């Protein structure tokens, strides 16, 4: 009800963040991945992620078993 009002405010900069996200992701994040995604984590949560290869494997199990 009143927080679908504000579901169009808050979800209007969550669907820029997604935006910018596959252009920057192209690169890497080369601009300080080196100095961020890599240096700034230590594997901290880099290897329990690996959304880089799931990308495709949650939304591919979504056609079915919605896994």
């Amino acid at each position: 009800t009143f927080l679908t009002q504000v579901k169009e405010s808050l979800s209007s900069y969550w669907e820029s963040a997604k935006t910018a996200a596959q252009n920057l992701y192209e690169k890497t994040y080369l601009p300080a991945v080196d100095e961020k995604l890599r240096d700034l984590y230590s594997k901290s949560t880099a290897a329990m992620s690996t959304y880089t290869g799931i990308f495709t494997d949650q939304v591919l199990s979504v056609l079915k078993g919605e896994e």
